[PDB]
């Protein structure tokens, strides 16, 4: 039965509430305190983000390209419960929101006129600013979602652990994950999600306010935004507390067909040929620049504040969004292998996002360079939420297309911030059936808690406060994301050696022909003592090795005997001219008696058998002398077939 | 018995004849109509060629670097019938002709003085124009020959299908490939070959005319070229209709020793040190620029017509040459693996071609930059077929070396356009022994049909008409080349799972000790009904599972019984403290009776056996109760050896 | 018992002695003769070094990334005798000496002011000159040590050959390696080591002389250096001839903790933030430029002498150091796999070296560019051994830190040039226990022989003579390093096929149930004649194949008989509708009788059995007719389980 998990709820809500309240009470001081922290972080912890963001991508790619990529996330008789398109659509319509509409047009126009290095307004700035757009929305962002999803699905479907963030710390601290060390890991992952989700409603409120101010005469006042947040959130709470389908699985197909029509309209109502050429140019530029652009911090230029507003903000953003998209996509991916999970997450959404960004960015670069539109390029720097409507009003039927864009962008928010509440409430609950969600009084709580965070940062220097508040609260989660990687590596090496131990144990020798299911059963639970095996080596093994070789010598063969200095080993050897000889060596060894056996025994011995390289080891305790001679013979005949094939 | 295949012959010859005739009749109009189509194609379908040309290379490399690279093209007892050098020589002297001699010197001198971007005449233009020469004659061209050859050899030597182009469409449309859908695939592949072969005789006629005009006083008139085409083709028809060896296999060794002597003369009679340095510089430049130069269309520069005369022409050229070289090299490669086929096609010819191009290009760049020869650099732009003889006349014994060059370049054409006719006639014939060629009245036809195509484009703006006619007729074959890739991928995944199904079927359990070759045979063709297995589970399996466990409990072990809610499953379980337990579960399941069994049965059942992960599944229908207890025992003893190795 | 190996000792010492003597006698002529050879080599054999240095790296990486990377260097029951940190420390403190202290500061300041291309003093020269420092001290240098170590460990621990350089030439020339062809391979590898070790004491004598001249008033005269060489060598001979531990294994831990404290002091007493940023910038620059910078010879620029003093010297240096570090690290790496050896050599020392170089280089670039210190940047060009003490005297407590640097740099030399003598004396000795070193009168000899080489080049144009003498004597060893690669490739392909031949030989068929250990033994050494098998095929195999199929036909199955044209093959076939049929074909074949069998037999025959693709081949000579029918039945039942799984 799902109920609240108090040591997580009270640790997260208490941190959220007073921050919200004291940002609501003192706006002038907080707005000034945040711009100091942004400048400090940009310079002090800029290298750290760039270093940690590439480790995740390299890890997931190397894991999917190796032998571990054939491991099924589940049992061997499990099958996928969704189709491929219905899976990819739900995957895409979870990590996309109105920020795409906020950044599609105004970011390239900013990098064209104010480059991080060089003189702007040229055709080199236009080619350099379209690589930054591909870096910020490319493989680095989608490579951490796959990491978190694949780390959560493994431990939950192959080890029957709960579906939570603290489970990946099991190979390190055992079952202490149900104490005070898991309650902090699961608690630092709600704060990042709340801040990354509340910074996304603020980027949508401005977009919608500008869209309505363009059509009607609605001003940019404060009660307008206060009443707009209410409408944006009441539609997302009432969908979460009233049903799931006609929703989570239907909207994913409804909006995916709304987006494609608009993309095709923009492609076929403009300069189609130019766009088709630049789309192919951008892919080559990105693939060529990828390995050296991942570490660029502009360390030999004059100091500046460019890195903290563009490249560090985006990594903080993706890291804050990871623990939600990962836990949502780890629930619909049962019965798949690791390789087709990774290459399925890194194939379709990446393609659609890059196509969108490239078409919408080049369609505006073409008009600022070639057709002389300075009023379009000035608002991208002054008023960044009206540039899209200035570009779209140069098309046929512009007043009918803007009204459809304002409506299409509104469902992109409701599709994400309704699985947001579901995941955020299933993360704060304890017990119950694994494939079953938490109580539906926590959704109404986590929905109301996000508007309070959003409309405290909107009234404190809207855009820069939103950008600066995410870079701080996403810092303690980057270390948990490394502990999870360590644990996953240990769990992988612990089962790379479980496949070796299952092949080597297939029919080492015969002996079942001796018969007797009652005498073979009593012998299968006995652990012999030290010199009890010594009464086996000299009564059965010694009188046989010296007896089978008698027929060998007087039958044409060269049998190399040695004096025995070991008192336990019984070796036999035969030379075949120049190539490899025939080793057959028995040897006693002792081990520790297992737990489920102790009478206090504490020690036992086994008489192994070794051969040439690439063989198996097995014991003969319980054989009969006539069965030992029949074991050295079919190991010799197996040797003669080996020698026939190498030549 | 090989005979004509009318639905292909009449579909190809009819398309060829009227085009030839109406280009012969109206030269002024056709010469003007072709320069419009060239400019149109260069701009409209430039991105498409660049996209499709990289897919083939990536496909073949990834296929050869994976587990599929160990598949032998033939049966497991097949052996290669040729040596390695004799194989590589025939491979090289098939896709090389007089175009090498036409483009070796005049293309770098053109890229040095008229760069696609920058100011020409410098030492940066010289370094940039030697990367284009390596891109146009490098891995992209040799990567499609390997693709077509490996796709044709697989379906013909592992599935016993004919050696034709339509066979790769078998996994898609079944045996409808012998209808109207294969007759178009095999028909669109003769037109591309005819045009790509007729554009190569025109590049040789000009070379030879200039070579004779240098030595003697032969003008550049029209009857000279008309009478020269006759000599170039009558030597290639009379070799095809009079024999094969002293020819296909001897010329490949004769000309390979003519080329090396000339290369070594040019290397050791010039500035050897400079050439040895620049050869190593060019390799590094190419390998560094490869990943980003594959998608370069110059999309941010001022519009121009450079791409349609240089980079799109070369891809169209290689695509038009693929269906001939591929089908020629798929006939001499029986008994090899995929990896040593791909890495053998991409090793020796690439090396020789790149060495030739680099030495001959740098030897002329060095003289235009450093020694001030403007008359050599002007003819490369005005008269591009005399530059080689202007460079070669600055060497010792120039009149004796030019006469040997004119003779060496003449056999390079006869070595290729005599396997051309052989392949083109074996592609238009039907039936007969697979390793056997079509009738030798079709060679005389396809040889005469190519001169008519060549001397209709020579008299219509010689060089540009030849360049423009290949870009159009090679467009419908690029899509067939993608359908073939789809079919090959399906055929690969259909047999990746045939190796799994052959390992899992090795000795699942014992039972042959029961004896009786007549009673074991009658049982091996029976398909039991539903409740007939129910009369097996309760008479043999239930009275045994509850009977073998009796000895277990009263012998020190923790045997976990469960009430049975399934009415068919009979589960047994044992705990070993903390590590993995011992699952042994039987379960009934039903399948569809196969085709070769139906009395109308239509349905049958089997009683499988499942264990822990990584095991095999098998049925017990036909066991004896004493044989079932002896099967749960040696699966338990196999479990205890597994537990001993993990610890 | 270890003793001298005269054909190597007398071949090496004789070459060393007269060179030393005639360089001591005529300094003016030799100093002038060496600067000619340097300029000649730089221009004539510059491309050769660049080509051969990348082959080693590509070879080792491709070998470690493939299936050969799982081969253990030893026997399957061998275990490592050292920990990981204690192993990596000994690995690092063998190939590091005072040259690090000589080149850490003065090389970047030289590349900043005198670039190989461009204008110096800018922020582009500073970024370009920090990539050369990473190229010269990066993967290329550590990739040849791994190659030599992995080539020496394999042949010595898996084939029981001596631990010497000539053993890798065993797969080529057999056991002629104990004649005049191994005595030259092992002799050309002492000269390279002696010269590379004597050029390292000269780089330390100057460093120490400057360090003492800074503190006290010691001049730069000649008797000072003569008396300083004595002190530098008498401390290295007395440690070699008095003990091993408190030394080889303790100093490796003592100095590794001296280095880290100084690195951390330099990092935390300067501009920490700038250094942390540039450290991350340099890694990306290096990884981006690596593939094209490996072949750069500046072939399109004006001729110069830059390449022979910087990039060719470093490759000659690493090649001359390889045969010592490789043979030292191949002695402490028993019981490891190839992959964890390669990725262990290419992980820790590379990281420490690159961190040191980056911090120490940027800490001085920052002061020459940003703080205006021209007297620091002038001595880097005039007097290159005082720049470190000019940089270090701008820190707190400079006179107390310089005195500790002078002491720390002195043990870095003694840690390397005491395993130098050990390896150099175990390389000139013959016989004895493998893991046992040569006599300790050869260490006193090889130590005295190096001072004579060092103080003949110090007095002949100190720095340039040292740089020029290494480029000449390391040329004949680069070819032996290619012969070793060829031999290693042959040894790898000779055992890739030894794993195939050990899987295919596991239980081909049954027959041991026939019983009789005395009759099964006599049959296991018989080689049948030609028509003796013919009296088996017609008495046992023919009357059975035609007898088992009788039950098949009249039991509902389609059995396809064929007339027999072969007179030896006995084929059986069954169609199953459309999918694969059941082939069971017997066939006679003859082979050559092995060596250890010849009565002169010289020939014998076997009756193999073939099936569908992916099967094993075995003979039936010695079966009974009732055992042959029972073999075709359980191959048919194994076929029906295969067909059930593919569908």
């Amino acid at each position: 039965t799902v109920r609240m998990n108090a040591p997580v709820f009270y640790f997260a809500a208490s941190f959220i509430l007073i921050f919200g309240i004291i940002v609501i009470a003192f706006p002038q001081a907080s707005g000034a305190w945040l711009l100091a922290a942004q400048n400090w972080a940009a310079n002090t912890v800029g290298w750290y983000y760039m270093m940690v963001m590439t480790l995740y991508l390299v890890f997931v790619v190397v894991t999917a390209l190796s032998g571990f990529g054939k491991i099924k996330l589940g049992a061997d008789h499990d099958e996928p419960e969704f189709s491929y398109l219905s899976w990819a659509g739900m995957l895409f319509a979870a990590g996309i929101s109105i920020t795409l509409f906020f950044f599609c047009v105004s970011e390239p126009l900013t990098h064209l006129l104010q480059p991080p290095q060089g003189e702007g307004g040229t055709a080199e700035a236009a080619r350099q600013g379209m690589q930054l757009l591909f870096l910020h929305w490319g493989l680095h962002g989608w490579g951490v979602f796959a990491f978190v999803g694949m780390a959560l699905a493994y431990f939950a479907y192959r080890h029957n652990l709960p579906l939570a963030l603290r489970s990946a710390l099991y190979p390190l601290i055992g079952k202490r994950i149900n104490g005070p060390i898991g309650y902090a890991v699961d608690g630092f992952g709600i704060i990042a999600t709340i801040f990354g989700l509340g910074a996304d409603m603020g980027f949508g409120v401005l977009h919608l306010n500008s869209g309505l101010d363009y059509l009607f005469g609605v001003p940019h006042t404060q009660w307008i935004q206060v009443g707009l947040i209410t409408l944006m959130m009441g539609a997302a709470i009432l969908v979460a507390i009233a049903g799931v389908d006609k929703g989570v699985r239907v909207m994913s197909d409804i909006n995916m067909l709304l987006a494609c029509a608009l993309l095709l309209f923009v492609l076929f109502a403009g300069p189609t040929q130019h766009l088709l050429n630049t789309l192919v140019q951008n892919i080559g530029d990105y693939l060529g620049a990828l390995p050296s652009k991942s570490f660029d911090v502009y360390a030999y230029n004059k100091p500046s504040d460019w890195l903290g507003g563009w490249t560090v903000f985006y990594w903080a953003w993706w890291i804050a969004w990871a623990p939600f998209v990962g836990l949502f996509i780890a629930r619909i991916s049962r019965g798949r292998t690791i390789r087709e999970f990774v290459f399925g997450v890194l194939l379709i959404p990446l393609g659609f996002t890059l196509a969108w960004m490239s078409i919408f960015g080049n369609s505006a670069i073409d008009q600022v360079l070639n057709h002389g539109m300075a009023a379009l390029g000035q608002s991208a720097i002054d008023d960044p939420s009206m540039t899209l409507y200035l570009l779209l009003e140069t098309y046929p039927w512009s007043k009918t297309v803007i009204a459809v864009t304002v409506f299409i962008s509104f469902v992109f928010f409701v599709t994400s911030a309704d699985s947001g509440t579901v995941v955020l409430s299933t993360l704060s609950a304890k017990g119950g059936n694994p494939d079953e969600d938490g109580p539906k009084w926590l959704r109404v709580f986590w929905g109301v808690a996000t508007a309070l965070i959003t409309s405290g940062l909107l009234f404190s220097g809207s855009i820069d406060a939103l950008k600066s508040a995410v870079v701080l609260t996403s810092l303690p989660f980057s270390l948990i994301l490394l502990l999870m990687m360590w644990g996953l590596h240990k769990a992988f090496v612990m089962e790379s050696q479980r496949q070796i131990a299952q092949l080597y144990s297939l029919a080492p020798v015969s002996g079942s022909r001796r018969g007797g299911w009652r005498q073979r059963l009593s012998q299968a639970v006995h652990y012999p003592s030290r010199d009890e095996v010594y009464r086996f080596l000299d009564q059965t093994v010694r009188p046989a090795i010296d007896e089978v070789t008698a027929v060998f010598v007087e039958k044409g063969l060269n049998v190399v005997n040695v004096p025995d200095p070991s008192n336990d080993s019984v070796t036999l050897e035969i030379g075949h001219g120049e190539e490899r000889p025939f080793i057959y060596q028995v040897q006693m060894k002792g081990f520790f008696t297992p737990s489920f056996a102790r009478l206090n025994n504490r020690r036992y011995y086994r008489a192994e058998v070794h051969l040439s390289e690439g063989s198996q080891d097995y014991d003969l305790v319980g054989y009969t002398k006539e069965q030992v001679i029949n074991d050295v013979l079919d190991q010799y005949e197996r040797h003669m077939q080996f020698l026939h094939l190498v030549r």
